[PDB]
C-alpha cells in the first residue's frame, strides 16, 4: 500500500498549502511577538519609577472608572520594578463599540503609560503585532468561522505528517523538486508537532482534549466546566480581584505554587476568577487557580507540572508551539520551522504547478 498513501499526501499536502504557508510564516513573525512589540512599542515596557505598587483592584478600579463603559477581565500585574500593568477590557453594553481596549498602568501610580485598541489592521505601531497573531490562527475570519478551519488545516497538516513519517521511514522542476524532497524523515519528524499543537490551540474542547482523553483522562477547564453548567446555578458575582489575589494566596500555600502571581482574570459569562502564577517567558512553569464568583470557594486548579498524563500533555503544547520548551534556542528553533513550512507549503504547490503546466 505504497502509492494510496503517495496520493494521499498529494491531495492533503495540497488543500493545506496556503493555509500552512500563511499560518508558518506568520508564526516565524510571531516567534518573538513580545519582542517585536517592545520594539515597535516602546511606551507600553516604561519604568515604573516607585515602591510600593498598589493592589490589582486598585489598578481595577482605575480604568473601570476612567472609562465608564468598559470592564477589566484580565490583567497582568507586575512586581513593579518593571513593565507596566496590562488591564485588558471589554464593553458593558454587549456590543457597543470603544476607541481603545487594552490599558497600561503604572503600577506604583495608577496613571496610564499607553492605550490600544486589539487587532486593527497591520497598523505598524500597534496593531500589527496583535493583527499578525489573530491572523496568524484564524484568517482574521468573521469568528470561530476559520478559527475552525486553521484549526482543520492543522489536523490535515498532523494526519499528513504521520502518513509521511510511515510513507519515509525505514531546472525549475528540477531544482523546486529537489529543495522539496530534501526534508527527509528528519523535517517530517520536525513538522509534526508543531501540527498537533496547531490542533491543540484552536481546536482544544472540540478535537484534541476528547482525542487526548482515549489515553490519558482530562479533565476539562473550568471554563469547559461552567460553559456546561445550567445557567441559573452559575450564581451571582460577589468577589473582586483584591478578594481573589487573597483566596489565590492562600490556596497557593497550600498547594506549594512556588511562583508569584502575575495574571489575574474574571469571566463575566460563568462568574469565575483566575489567578496564574509566574511570567510568560517561562511558560511551563505557570500555574493557574480558579476560585467562584459567590463562595471565593476553589473551583479548579491548573498547577504546572501536576495532573494527569493528558493534563500536563495538554498543558505541553503551548510550550511547544512558541519553542519555550527549549528556550531561546528553541525559539529561534520554531522561528526557522516557521520558514521551512512557508518554503514547504511554496515548492509543493509549484510542482503541481509545473506538473499541470504540461497540460496547458
Ligand atoms: C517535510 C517533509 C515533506 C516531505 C518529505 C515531502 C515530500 C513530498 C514529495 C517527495 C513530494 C513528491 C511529489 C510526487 O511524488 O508526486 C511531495 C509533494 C507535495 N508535497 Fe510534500 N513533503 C513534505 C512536506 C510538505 C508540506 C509541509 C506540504 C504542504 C504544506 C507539502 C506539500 C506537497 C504538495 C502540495 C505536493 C504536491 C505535489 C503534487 O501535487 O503532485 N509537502 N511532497
Ligand atoms: C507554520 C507552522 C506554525 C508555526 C511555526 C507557528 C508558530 C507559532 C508561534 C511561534 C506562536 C507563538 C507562541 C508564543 O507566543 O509563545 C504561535 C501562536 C499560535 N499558533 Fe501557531 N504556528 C504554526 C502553525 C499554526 C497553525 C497551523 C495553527 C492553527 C492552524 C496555529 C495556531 C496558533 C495559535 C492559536 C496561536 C496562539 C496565538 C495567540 O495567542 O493569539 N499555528 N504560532
Ligand atoms: C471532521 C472533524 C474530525 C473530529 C475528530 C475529533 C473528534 C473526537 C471525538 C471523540 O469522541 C469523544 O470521546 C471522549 C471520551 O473519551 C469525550 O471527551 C469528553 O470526555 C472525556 C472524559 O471521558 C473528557 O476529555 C471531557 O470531559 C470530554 O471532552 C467526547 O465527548 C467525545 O467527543
Ligand atoms: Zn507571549
Ligand atoms: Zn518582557
Amino acid at each position: 500500500m505504497r502509492p494510496v498513501l503517495v496520493l494521499l499526501h498529494r491531495y492533503v499536502g495540497l488543500a493545506t498549502a496556503l493555509f500552512l504557508f500563511l499560518a508558518g510564516l506568520t508564526g516565524s513573525l510571531l516567534a518573538f511577538h513580545h519582542e517585536i512589540d517592545e520594539w515597535l512599542n516602546p511606551g507600553f515596557y516604561a519604568v515604573g519609577e516607585g515602591g510600593e505598587r498598589l493592589s490589582p483592584g486598585s489598578l481595577v478600579q482605575r480604568v473601570e472608572s476612567r472609562y465608564p463603559r468598559q470592564l477589566v477581565w484580565y490583567m497582568e500585574y507586575p512586581e513593579a520594578g518593571g513593565h507596566p500593568a496590562l488591564l485588558a477590557t471589554v464593553p458593558r453594553e454587549a456590543g457597543a463599540k470603544v476607541e481603545h481596549d487594552v490599558f497600561y498602568l503604572d503600577p506604583v501610580s495608577g496613571e496610564e503609560v499607553g492605550k490600544r485598541l486589539w487587532a486593527a489592521c497591520c497598523f505598524q505601531p500597534a496593531n500589527l503585532v496583535p493583527w499578525v497573531l489573530e491572523f496568524h490562527h484564524n484568517l482574521t475570519l468573521p469568528g470561530n468561522w476559520g478559527l475552525y478551519l486553521m484549526g482543520g488545516v492543522a489536523m490535515f497538516w498532523f494526519l499528513d505528517c504521520f502518513v509521511g513519517a510511515w510513507l519515509t521511514l525505514p531546472n525549475a522542476y528540477r531544482f523546486n523538486f529537489d529543495l522539496h524532497r530534501a526534508g527527509g524523515l528528519w523535517l517530517w519528524l520536525l513538522l509534526a508537532p508543531v501540527a498537533l499543537s496547531s490542533v491543540a490551540l484552536n481546536l482544544p474542547s472540540q478535537v484534541f482534549k476528547p482525542l487526548v482523553s482515549l489515553f490519558s483522562p482530562i479533565e476539562p477547564s473550568v471554563y469547559e466546566a461552567r460553559g456546561r453548567l445550567p445557567r441559573e446555578q452559575l450564581g451571582e458575582t460577589r468577589l473582586d480581584y483584591d478578594r481573589t489575589f487573597q483566596l489565590a494566596s492562600v490556596e497557593a500555600a497550600r498547594l506549594g505554587i512556588a511562583e508569584p502571581i502575575g495574571e489575574l482574570y474574571y469571566s463575566f459569562e460563568y462568574n469565575f476568577f483566575g489567578a496564574g502564577f509566574g511570567d510568560h517567558d517561562d511558560p511551563m512553569g505557570k500555574s493557574w487557580l480558579f476560585f467562584h464568583g459567590s463562595d471565593g470557594r476553589l473551583l479548579g486548579q491548573e498547577v504546572a507540572g501536576q495532573g494527569s498524563w493528558g493534563e500536563r500533555f495538554y498543558r505541553l503544547q503551548y510550550p511547544i508551539h512558541g519553542g519555550r520548551i527549549a528556550g531561546l534556542p528553541g525559539r529561534i528553533a520554531i522561528a526557522a520551522l516557521g520558514l521551512a513550512i512557508a518554503g514547504l507549503s511554496l515548492t509543493g504547490v509549484y510542482i503541481w504547478w509545473r506538473k499541470r503546466r504540461a497540460r496547458h
